[PDB]
């Protein structure tokens, strides 16, 4: 089976931070681009970070700065270190891989989720 595997989720005050971790599936992640996404409740799915097999990171404008995405090749495991969190961060993070070749998101491998909450 494919499996992605996410954890660090948690409640937090504003202004602290988080580490999210996702592993994933023996070869649904080799040569290929891992990522996360957050979706807040009545809201639609949205990008939140990627890193490229070469090690290549790119961010949504609004987490550009105070987030960090980073990977362990070998270990098929992929990581959202979140500082200076704020209460619109508020979500459920998911990490996903492509399984498809055309960044449509129809086609993404999800993990299961992990809600981050920021209280003000």
């Amino acid at each position: 089976q494919v499996q992605l595997q996410e954890s660090g989720g948690g409640l937090v005050q504003a202004g602290g931070s988080l580490r999210l971790s996702c592993a994933a599936s023996p070869g649904i992640s080799r040569y290929k681009t891992m990522g996360w996404y957050r979706q807040a409740p009545g809201k639609e799915r949205s990008f939140v970070a990627a890193i490229t097999w070469g090690g290549l990171t790119y961010y949504a404008d609004s987490v550009k700065g105070r987030f960090t995405v980073s990977r362990d090749n070998a270990k098929n495991t992929v990581y959202l270190q979140m500082n200076s969190l704020k209460p619109e961060d508020t979500a459920v993070y998911y990490c996903s891989v492509d399984g498809g070749t055309r960044a449509d998101p129809y086609h993404y491998y999800w993990g299961q989720g992990t809600q981050v909450t920021v209280s003000s």
